[PDB]
């Protein structure tokens, strides 16, 4: 099992919890800088950009499947910084969260 496979699978299991190269490095006992570099090499993008797309893809479905609160949904998607969530959702869907909800729900 190459390291990259283990990390990719780990994201699927834990995407909603606090996660970074540093927490992954600690969990896997592997140098965090190297983990980031290996990720950039194999995936063609930064770890955080992959993780944001993954989280936003969850958020966008949760926004349509529920009438639950937006901040609550961001929390369930792995965001604690709401300004950051707002930026990231816009980046990965092309729309603001509540606009996306409006167009598609």
């Amino acid at each position: 099992s190459p390291i990259i496979q283990n990390v990719l699978s780990y994201i699927t299991e834990h995407f909603s919890e606090g996660m970074s190269l540093k927490t992954l490095g600690n969990d896997f006992h592997i140098n965090a800088v190297y983990l980031g570099q290996l990720f950039q090499k194999e995936m063609g993008e930064h770890f955080t950009d992959y993780l944001n797309r993954y989280r936003v893809n969850y958020a966008k479905e949760e926004l349509l499947q529920t009438k639950d609160n937006l901040t609550i949904i961001a929390g369930k998607s792995g965001y604690t910084d709401m300004a950051y969530f707002y930026r990231q959702f816009k980046k990965h869907t092309g729309e603001t969260p509540n606009r996306y909800r409006k167009i598609h729900q």
